[PDB]
């Protein structure tokens, strides 16, 4: 099933479009700075990103509409090294029908959603999930 396309700004100004990431696996994450999951899991994502980025797995972590300053503070506290985008009007959040937070969509290189993860993730789970969507 196809991942609704979108264009948002990363936390540096850079226009990120989802369909431009075709050819790579996308670990797509919707998150808020108040979520217990994300405080635990963000350091794991950062540590697994060190290994997977050069294999063709990209992270897009869509913050659900909070201020740039809350976002920046969270990124700094939790060692974030990956792409964060700011869904400022909440309209990507809607296109994706996101209910619990966080939710992770695992998008393969063709642009299709192969899993929706709504539960807690261990660092091992995250490793496995990135192996599922990598080109190799």
């Amino acid at each position: 099933s196809d991942a609704p396309n979108f264009v948002l700004e990363d936390t540096n100004g850079k226009r990120i479009e989802l369909s431009d990431l075709k050819g790579k696996g996308v670990f797509l994450n919707f998150w808020g700075t108040w979520c217990e999951h994300c405080k635990k899991e963000f350091p794991y994502m950062a540590n697994q990103y060190k290994h997977f980025k050069s294999q063709g797995v990209e992270i897009v972590a869509v913050n659900v509409g909070e201020s740039k300053i809350a976002v920046h503070n969270f990124m700094k506290s939790y060692g974030v090294n990956f792409p964060v985008v700011l869904d400022t009007d909440r309209q990507v959040l809607d296109a994706y029908d996101v209910s619990p937070l966080p939710t992770t969509f695992l998008i393969n290189p063709e642009g299709k959603v192969v899993k929706v993860v709504t539960g807690t993730m261990t660092e091992s789970m995250i490793h496995d999930y990135m192996n599922l969507i990598k080109p190799g």
